[PDB]
């Protein structure tokens, strides 16, 4: 239970970064 | 304490998606 | 370990909000 929740979070963690960088993406453009 | 951090990480993963389904509609359409 | 898998998941709230702000800007323009 606990090591799924930890591997959850570090899968948002990821999923976030790459968000990130798709948005500064196409903020310009 | 643990249901409470579960539903956190589980409204993070929702609100991922509607995150990135609103990104492919702003890019794509 | 419960502590930092805390913050890591309040670190990541704060993300994800930052980037729905800045999706709802490109959204207006
Ligand atoms: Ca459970
Ligand atoms: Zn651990
Ligand atoms: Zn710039
Ligand atoms: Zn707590
Ligand atoms: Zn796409
Ligand atoms: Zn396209």
């Amino acid at each position: 239970e606990w090591e799924a929740l930890e591997k959850k979070c570090a899968a948002l963690e990821s999923k976030l970064q790459a968000l990130e960088k798709k948005l500064e993406a196409l903020e310009h453009g």
